């Protein structure tokens, strides 16, 4: 399984897939945004979007 990094400030998603890695932006709007630089984001490759750290 893949797995990126989500920022505090700069919300944003960074996996890598196989060998490279990429950047997105993440759509936090109420509590989408993220908490902690070190916190862990997730990203749907099937589905072409991205998700930050989220209430569940």
């Amino acid at each position: 399984k893949f797995g990126g990094e989500c920022s505090l400030k700069h919300n944003t998603c960074t996996y890598l897939k196989g060998g490279k890695n990429h950047v997105v932006n993440c759509g936090s709007a109420a509590n989408k945004k993220c908490k902690s630089d070190r916190h862990h984001c997730e990203y749907d490759e099937h589905h072409k979007r991205v998700d930050c750290q989220t209430p569940v």
